């Protein structure tokens, strides 16, 4: 037994806190009190979507929405959340679903009280101005006939046209020019009276998440919550038929599973963490060794109190009738073998699906956790809820570039429906299998050979290796998915190891990224010597699939993400080698094992951008490279960015009604840093809305000048607040030491009026 | 729908984060990173108990424990964990249980991978030396007579008398010089077999919890857990049999032992603590007190095999007659009803606020919860199927009185004298429990036209804190202390929901009335405590009587070295002094008005040197306590005591508890004690007296008067910048940080640092000679 007699003092963790109230006017709270970070989000969620507008006024609540963001007894729609989260560089967004509804942002700890002071102010008491009704009948009717070519759009119409149940199902909803109607009075009692009946406290739940204590934000609940106003079934969806929908694009078979609408959701977060593992056993490793398919991904929507559909998205190859039944067939089968997970494997997969998580935005969290998939539990009643799915009712849509049927319009969509063709079921037998034990990581053998290595912040831990080509175009796009379906499996091996591969695109620089400790990063980088070389044909198919795939994928986009798309190339054989962290003897093991590298290893060593489309729709980008590498240039051109970028948007997108897209911000794109300007329109020409940017920077030409001293201060501040601090987590740390090099920056702050004014000129003039 | 084109690049928030495997060789891993923490812990939980132990062997699992701390393969006693840990200033214990066993330390983060290292080789080859055996032998026999005279190991043999299903529940564990024997080499290939069957890998649960990323987390998981040995059992449920009365000194409890099958999912439990420990009007405790039936209830969870649980409800009855404990068990069974109504939001916010007591724990307690006590709370956890399965349960049982009748017997190796249970009926209907659900805004208060002193240290920053602490300690007495917090309790359970925070506590001998929050709550709670406090209903001071009893009746029943540390402040000694740690300007002087109300004065807080302190017992305890206090506040002195106490503290253990045995408790360690910081020595031995123990001290100090000189000055640069290191920094919770801030005065304690030997040696002779 213990010889002590007093215990020592003790210093708690300060971990991660969770707290949860009810106010006295009925609103629901959940705070989420997290120490040191950087960022506060915060989302209030109500339960009305389109199925409960009336059937008299389609696409009321997408309206509604809108509106919500064009002014309130309290602030303008420029003084609101919108223009106060244009100013201070936050995110924001709102969605219309088909039961309920969410507003939410991000922004910097400090500034919180303030957001949600009109955050709480547009869903009490929006002004709902006519003639701000007459504006976004016409930015709607816009987003209306964009999305009419959607493909996404048109597949979930397609999916809910397998079920029946209620009519709104089957409804119109985004709304239009023609349904919004002529009546602009009307319209907005109708909006009055939606808003009044659902937008009350009993009815609505606010997420506050930020590194404010668990007292501060409940009394920023009890303050900003506290205002908001004081004070109905439907039945569940019932399997109808399988489709088949013509679309362009790479094909689909989506399995959708009609599910009651639990409480726990969050076992849906580990099954999507199963489903998305590339590991060897798994599901997507069968379905690409015999070519059935490429992806998948999980869909949950709910549809009522007790009703919801689950759908398993899969891009498939050829589409055929066989081809899809092998991957139904595929995925009940891996659907059983999921009941023989120990406590161990769920736990694991778990808290690995929980991590994915944790590492999301405040907003992407909150938002998982108010309409998306929740944190996972460890004791869940797993086998119940995977007894409850494989029950369900399923019906399946594919989605084919040829596929019979002529088009008809659908819940107000252009849908081409015809009869789904499918072959029979034939049982999988053999077995999937899935992580359980992780083994002593391999040490590997070094080469005799060695290649050139850059180390920075040495003996610092965590260390990552990146790897990088020369230059934009020194590896092909179809190289790009020759390496991303070789290291696949091995990554997510890696990945349960505590391990990180990856190989993708930042900011148009292809990258391969290896992190964790140093055994992990020699045994990967080996493992990756290997897997790149002799490469199996099966994965030179895949290859070319995923491939084809990203092509098809592209000519599908709008146009102003495909002018982005276009912009890397527009703005231009050996790799480069950077270590950030670890010892020397760690350098110069990798320094060796990089000689085996399938491609050599190197050391390492614009004018202004217009992009344009034209048709059914108008699409401009511009990309203004700063020419210089000095810190004082690469400090102003942030400054104007943040000084730019709400007038940019009020000017365009509010006052105006440009197009959808209204965007100036600041851009890096294959290193090069500069201002970007991305506008798209139903109406106006790129021709047109290039004239409305120079018209803009004009005006900034003038306007800066008196910009009060006030206004740049605080500007100055808030951009040095959110630049000294490196990140977090240690690849994009890793990426930011080695590649952007936010340290330099925020060296060169503050500046003058004059010397901004200086560099605006020198930017935007020839 | 939104404008954007290229989405804003974010920084997650770095929060905690979990991971949990599986090694080759079968070792299950738990990992909790905890970024930016001070310190890591780990905890290694074996699937094996004393029922485990073989039936001819009394205790060979209790020996296994202490001799797994007496050397390893490449570890002697000193260098293995025991001594490192003293040395490194950190946490370390172990526990066996019925069927479970764990060993767990605390440490600073840097240092955890030397713990691993330890702990690994203890646990996997462990030397259990002869000389050691009948050494410990010795240690434990003398733990089996002081824990004959224990209250809570006699109350937890009795409940275990009320059950049957299997013969290892009513053996004797303990051991002794007579259950070990004489052949002492057939004692250790006993032990060997015992360790060599259930100390391997397949049988073990790891748990580790610090500052390091989950990768370097993994990575220490896989070095020193896989150093395990590898190659890879039940017990029957339990049965309800009779209701006991146990004859005790104390004061009388009365414990509801339920029988429960053990699930997977235990953390519901933690809900329910979180429930029944809650002090507001409408739960449990509030009526007890309302009807003077009882005054305190804790929860005592077994598991005693794979499914079987003892849940045990443990209240400090007032008379202890048979109609109080009827209505007791009638409150408690309408309670539980209660709970079924809780609703969702009511689930959610009594399940968060739970973990939030579990997150404020230190990462050695939070190992020791998920491991062997009550885990976190989860949010989807079928409450009302668990409180089905509660109140469908059998259950037993034992009021334990002064005087309950039959005579003494020898059960489980321990005196036990039980009696029948007087039992009455239940009260058929009673009335009805209410919970926490809305928080409705809170009350301003009005401000008196009076006004008190007030210091105002941190201005205008955020998380205020309000300290009131009285003049000195007399300016107070132990009866209205136990008097306020009888009147706050209730009102501080109330704040808690809104999530500020109302204490009257003693804090290292100084009472204190704490109140922290938003700036409306402070000011609100404050009004609270005026009116609470001015006038109390002979109620209140018949609690606060009972309290007090209780207060007196554990004191003289706990181990004697216990109760002399009781009786520091005492030996080394009206108005009241107010200070506020962060807020406004119009906080401090809102404050300042609504402050003159309090019923006692408030004055403003004024500008001695003691004699070293000698406590001593002698009967059938023998424990000398002696707290030598500096006598000066110089920073290079109140520096040079932490050095000091972190060089001794090892020394006096590997000296008195190890090499030579001289008791069961030993301990060298820097202590503060209203308000006097000093170095506090305590030892309780079965043999040698008092005198004798303070002889062994003053040799100690003597050893140290040379042998200071002798040390090797990296382990004195060392000594130093891990001291300097954990103490620059200024505690997480804003209460802890207030005082630490107000009173203790952290920051100026390491001004000095670093000191050269002739300094540290200067303050040594001050401290010891004078
Ligand atoms: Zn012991
Ligand atoms: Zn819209």
């Amino acid at each position: 037994h213990s010889s002590g007699l007093v215990p020592r003092g003790s210093h708690m963790a300060s971990m991660t806190l969770a707290a949860s109230w009810q106010l006295d006017n009925g609103l629901a709270v959940r705070a989420i009190s997290t120490p040191g970070a950087e960022a506060a989000a915060a989302l209030v969620r109500i339960e009305a979507g389109s199925f409960q507008a009336p059937a008299a006024w389609p696409g009321l609540a997408h309206l509604l929405e809108h509106m919500l963001f064009r002014g309130s007894a309290n602030f303008s729609a420029q003084d609101g959340l919108m223009g106060w989260t244009q100013a201070a560089g936050g995110r924001l967004n709102a969605t219309t679903q088909a039961t309920q509804t969410a507003f939410f942002f991000e922004v910097g700890a400090d500034p919180l009280a303030e957001g949600l002071a009109r955050l709480s102010d547009m869903l009490a008491a929006p002004q709902l101005a006519a003639e701000a009704i007459a504006q976004e009948i016409e930015v709607i009717d816009a987003e209306y006939r964009l999305l009419r070519a959607d493909g996404e759009t048109r597949c979930e119409a397609a999916q809910r046209q397998m079920f029946s149940g209620f009519d709104a199902l089957h409804r119109f909803h985004i709304g239009s020019r023609a349904a919004f109607g002529s009546d602009i009075s009307a319209l907005q009692q109708a909006l009055r009276q939606f808003h009044h009946h659902y937008y009350r406290a009993p009815n609505m739940t606010l997420w506050l998440q930020g590194p404010q204590s668990l007292e501060q934000l409940h009394a920023l609940a009890q303050r900003y919550g506290g205002g908001l106003p004081s004070g109905e079934t439907l039945p569940p969806l019932a399997a109808g038929q399988d489709y088949t929908l013509s679309l362009p694009g790479a094909p689909q078979l989506r399995l959708v599973f009609t599910l009651p609408h639990c409480r726990s959701r969050g076992w849906l977060r580990r099954l999507e963490r199963l489903l998305l593992d590339d590991a060897p056993g798994g599901l997507l490793a069968r379905l690409r060794a015999h070519a059935w398919g490429d992806a998948v991904r999980l869909g949950y929507a709910r549809c009522g109190e007790n009703s919801a559909l689950l759908s398993f998205i899969f891009t498939v190859n050829h589409g055929s009738a066989s081809e899809a039944a092998h991957i139904e067939s595929a995925l009940l089968a891996w659907l059983q073998a999921l009941n023989a997970l120990t406590p161990g494997q769920l736990a694991h997969f778990g808290q690995l699906a929980n991590r994915d998580f944790h590492r999301l935005a405040p907003l992407d969290q909150l938002r998982a956790r108010a309409l998306g998939l929740p944190p996972t539990e460890q004791h869940d009643d797993w086998t119940r809820q995977l007894a409850m799915l494989m029950a369900a009712p399923r019906r399946r849509l594919a989605v084919l570039p040829e596929g019979g049927g002529e088009t008809r319009e659908i819940q107000g969509l252009p849908l081409t429906l015809g009869p789904f063709v499918g072959a029979a079921l034939t049982p999988t037998v053999e077995p999937f299998r899935f992580f359980s034990a992780s083994a002593a990581l391999p040490i590997p053998p070094l080469p005799a050979g060695q290649a050139p290595l850059r180390h920075l912040h040495p003996d610092e831990a965590q260390p990552v290796l990146l790897l990088r080509p020369s230059s934009h175009g020194a590896l092909s796009e179809e190289q790009a998915c020759g390496l991303q379906a070789a290291l696949r499996p091995e990554a997510a091996e890696l990945a349960h190891r505590e391990g990180h591969l990856s190989v993708e695109r930042h900011q148009g620089v292809w990258l391969l990224q290896l992190a964790g400790s140093h055994g992990l990063i020699c045994h990967g980088l080996n493992v990756v010597n290997r897997a790149l070389t002799a490469q199996p044909p099966a994965i030179i198919n895949e290859a070319a699939r995923n491939l084809r795939h990203a092509q098809l994928k592209q000519q599908n986009d709008i146009a102003i993400r495909r002018l982005l798309a276009q912009l890397p190339a527009a703005l231009n054989p050996y790799w480069h080698a950077t270590l950030v962290g670890g010892d020397g003897e760690l350098k110069r093991r990798l320094s060796h094992l990089l000689y085996d590298f399938p491609y050599a290893i190197t050391a390492e060593p614009h004018p202004p951008v217009t992009l344009t489309e034209s048709g059914a729709e108008h699409a401009l980008l511009q990309f203004y490279p700063l020419q210089s590498d000095e810190a004082e240039g690469r400090w102003a051109l942030r400054v104007l960015a943040r000084l730019y970028a709400p007038r940019y948007f009020q000017r365009l997108r509010v006052e105006r009604n440009v197009g959808y897209v209204v965007q100036c911000t600041f851009h890096r794109c294959t290193h090069v840093e500069g201002l970007l300007f991305a506008l798209q329109s139903p109406t106006f020409t790129a021709e047109q809305l290039r004239q409305l940017t120079d018209e803009f920077l004009q005006q900034m030409h003038h306007e800066l000048t008196h910009v009060s001293v006030g206004e740049l201060e605080q500007t100055q501040q808030a951009l040095q607040q959110n630049l000294q601090r490196l990140s977090a987590e240690p690849l994009q740390r890793a990426r930011e030491i080695a590649l952007e090099n936010r340290a330099t920056i925020a060296a060169a702050a503050p500046i003058t009026l004059t010397q901004l004014l200086h560099w605006q000129q020198r930017l935007f003039v020839a």
